[PDB]
């Protein structure tokens, strides 16, 4: 009886916001969108955006079945945790899950977003998607390009993202942090630090998070193909 829902959080003499970058002729957010779109099973797709947001071109979106609020906060945070409030006007209740995705993961695939719903939709919690640390950590202190010595990687995951965790226990354990003056990473950690224990599920290397132009380079290599 859990529905499911998709939340993409985006934010605002500044250049483009990063999710309106233009990869293989569409936009970035774009690929994140179709993705939720393949996936009819979804109740509904949310586009939390900035109220300042005059960059945002439905247009661009056409054909994919989503909704835009301009709900956006400060920070990542407030603008998920108000997403999630949003949520509710969709017939949205604090029972139904919630899959959280960052929008500069282009690479994400529908078989992976139905990977993680299969995994946990059983979860008491839920959980993330997530890759094993497979290269070598090396402690490079700030300011420096110079190696101190060699950490260890046992145990050590790489987090990504959708993450998918229930939207009442979510929306409350960003609330709680926010009034602790909590900054966090990721929804991950608010459902740590509100007391729950989260899952991982083997990601993937494609589903890597876009920042600098070598990484847009490559998602246009992948992607596109």
């Amino acid at each position: 009886t859990s529905r499911l829902f998709a939340l993409i959080p985006c934010a605002g003499g500044s250049a483009l916001p990063k999710q309106y970058r233009t990869l293989a002729g569409r936009a970035l957010l774009h690929y994140t969108l179709a993705a939720f779109d393949a996936c009819s099973e979804f109740a509904q797709t949310l586009v939390v955006i900035s109220p300042d947001d005059a960059h945002f071109d439905a247009r661009r979106f056409a054909g994919l079945r989503f909704a835009v609020r301009r709900c956006g906060g400060a920070s990542r945070q407030a603008s998920v945790m108000n997403g999630l409030i949003q949520l509710a006007e969709f017939g949205a209740t604090d029972a139904d899950w919630v899959l959280v995705h960052d929008a500069a993961r282009p690479g994400i695939t529908p078989a992976l977003i139905r990977t993680l719903i299969g995994a946990l939709k059983d979860d008491p919690v839920g959980g993330i998607v997530a890759l094993p640390v497979a290269d070598t950590l090396k402690r490079v202190p700030a300011g420096g390009d110079a190696i101190e010595r060699t950490e260890s990687r046992n145990g050590l995951w790489q987090a990504q993202t959708p993450q998918m965790f229930r939207i009442g226990m979510l929306r409350d354990a960003i609330q709680r942090a926010q009034l602790e003056g909590r900054d966090l990473t990721d929804e991950a950690s608010a459902i740590e630090w509100a007391g729950h224990t989260p899952r991982v599920v083997q990601g993937s290397l494609r589903n890597f998070k876009v920042t600098y132009p070598e990484d847009f380079d490559l998602a246009e290599a992948i992607l596109a193909h």
